[PDB]
């Protein structure tokens, strides 16, 4: 698990995959902007994704990507993860407060992780 | 246009986004790894990318946020895309011989962009 929370705190750019009724959406942020709470919560700012909060309305289900060359991993150099959650938009309490340093923040998307698989 | 050429000369993680009837599929590959030819085409290197070809067997439409923090885009600092496509996978032509460097490649994964988006 340690080697999920070094890849937090290095460059890095974050995927995030949503369900429409139109196929799936993808957006993106930065390793180091999000962040984890209790009940494998991982809080991430929300400034646009107005089109990812549309689906997630319709649909919870979310996958995220997220790794780092510097963290070494399976085979050696590098880790990358696969994330599969449902999402949800709070507007309030602990997890957007996670969030609030970020004044451009609108809300927070809150991902609790069902699996983390190593995919590099 | 030549900001998206800068970017694939860059350090980054390319995510690639398909659909299944499971919901959405996600997977990566590096900014430097991508091979763009004409025709809109842009071809990655298939290791493994197993999920990812039965989705594409069945829907070929894909989507891919790639991007370079030291690419300077519409509000100054940085710049990522969201790309639009269509996906095929190929095991002979001009677009194998592309990624063919990287011996471990079992096929190519060719994209046709139809639309591409500064989203940074
Ligand atoms: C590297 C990168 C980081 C980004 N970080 C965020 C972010 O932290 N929060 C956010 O709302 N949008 C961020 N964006 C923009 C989103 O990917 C997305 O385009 C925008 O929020 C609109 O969302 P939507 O397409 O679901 O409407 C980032 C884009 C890039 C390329
Ligand atoms: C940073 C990073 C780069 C990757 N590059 C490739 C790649 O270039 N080609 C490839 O087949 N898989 C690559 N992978 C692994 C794929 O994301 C994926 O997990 C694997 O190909 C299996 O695909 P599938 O889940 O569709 O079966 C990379 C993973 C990471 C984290």
């Amino acid at each position: 698990p340690g080697t999920f929370f070094e890849v937090l705190k290095n460059e890095g750019v974050v995927a995030i995959a949503t369900q429409g009724e139109d196929g799936p959406h993808l957006v993106n942020t930065y390793n180091s902007y999000l962040k984890v709470l209790d009940g494998n919560r991982i809080v991430v700012p929300v400034g646009g994704m107005h089109k990812t909060e549309a689906n997630v309305a319709r649909d919870e289900r979310v996958l995220m990507t997220l790794g780092s060359r510097k963290v070494a991993g399976r085979n050696g150099p590098g880790t990358g993860f696969l994330i599969r959650g449902s999402a949800a938009f709070r507007t309030d309490g602990p997890e957007f407060e996670a969030i609030a340093r970020f004044k451009w923040a609108r809300a927070a998307l809150v991902i609790t992780v069902v699996s983390a698989e190593q995919t590099l």
